[PDB]
């Protein structure tokens, strides 16, 4: 370092600030994109460059070549968080800014392209070790492993205190990406907001808000321009349908979402998901963090494209 400011070509330098940015198909640029976002979100001082780079490269190595839950997904979720942090400058601690971009990069480490359900039904060792949020507790465990490799402690300068706090922000952040947890979390946030009890000085309230951000970042493929959204849906179903196939081999009819024989109903299934999860998610997030409203608007836009698909208008 430390007069060594990372820069992106003009188009990326401008579009990276927007919620709907797509990080693109040039895999070798994704590390530079992430370091750019850390340096602007957090500072050039937050992390030792050599250690950050070594961390990023080990994190990348520990994502598998699955259709959806891959390194690209990791970096895409990190960028959505960067857009939130950058649109809500003053709402967030120095520790939170440090923790949340790492949490996002690490949140699906060593994902195998299967649901927590399938691990339970297959009777995978991870399901014995972690009874709920099975893959999510795994992802946090892989983060700690990588943080513990020689020359990988990016938090080296934090006090004992701060270090324990940052790893606790990351742990909760990662556990929150378990969508089964999202539903209750958002209902409580919605009630706290409407009864006016929401208080960002209550750590237990901050936790829930960061949980909702995590869901929002995780789901952020539904907040992209339609051609990105449509092509990403292909990837997520490529995994679900393989898991369906694996269910059939255990002697279990999978749910329709995972049955490649019920492909035809993708459009209607996306509609449910926009109505039941995505729209409520970005709606409650906008109420709590007004500047995140572009994510709701882009989500609404994509619901209407799926309505178009159904009507045979595409
Ligand atoms: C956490 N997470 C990410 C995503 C996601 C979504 C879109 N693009 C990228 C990522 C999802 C998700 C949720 C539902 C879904 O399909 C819903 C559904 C329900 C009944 C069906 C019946 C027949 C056919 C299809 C059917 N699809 C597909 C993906 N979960
Ligand atoms: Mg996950
Ligand atoms: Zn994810």
């Amino acid at each position: 370092q430390g007069l060594m400011q990372f820069t992106l070509p003009v188009r990326l330098c401008k579009e990276i600030e927007l919620f709907h940015f797509d990080i693109g198909p040039f895999e070798n640029m994704w590390p530079g994109i992430f370091v750019y976002m850390v340096h602007r979100s957090c500072g050039t001082s937050c992390f030792e460059l050599e250690k950050l780079c070594r961390f990023i490269m080990s994190v990348k190595k520990n994502y598998r070549r699955v259709p959806y839950h891959n390194w690209k997904h990791a970096v895409t979720v990190a960028h959505c968080m960067y857009a939130i942090l950058q649109n809500n400058h003053t709402l967030f601690t120095d520790l939170e800014r440090k923790g949340l971009l790492i949490a996002c990069l690490c949140h699906d480490l060593d994902h195998r392209g299967f649901s927590n359900s399938y691990l339970q039904k297959f009777d995978h060792p991870l399901a014995a070790l972690y009874s709920t949020s099975t893959m999510e507790q795994h992802h946090f465990s892989q983060t700690v492993s990588i943080l513990q490799l020689e020359g990988h402690n990016i938090f080296s300068t934090l006090s004992s205190s701060e270090y324990e706090q940052v790893l606790e922000i990351i742990r909760k952040a990662i556990i929150a990406t378990d969508l089964a947890l999202y539903f209750g979390n958002r209902k409580q946030l919605e009630e706290m907001y409407q009864t006016g009890s929401l208080n960002l000085n209550n750590q237990s309230h901050r936790d829930r808000v960061i949980g909702l951000m995590m869901t929002a970042c995780d789901l952020c493929s539904v907040t992209k321009l339609w051609p990105v959204t449509k092509l990403t849906a292909n990837d997520i179903y490529a995994e679900f349908w393989a898991e369906g196939d694996e269910m059939k081999k255990l002697g279990i009819q999978p749910i329709p979402m995972m049955d490649r024989d019920k492909k035809d109903e993708v459009p209607q299934g996306q509609l449910g998901f926009y109505n039941a999860v995505a729209i409520p998610c970005y709606t409650t997030l906008t109420q709590i963090l007004p500047p995140t409203e572009p994510l709701l608007k882009a989500c609404r836009d994509n619901l209407s494209q799926w309505e178009k698909v159904i009507r045979g208008e595409e």
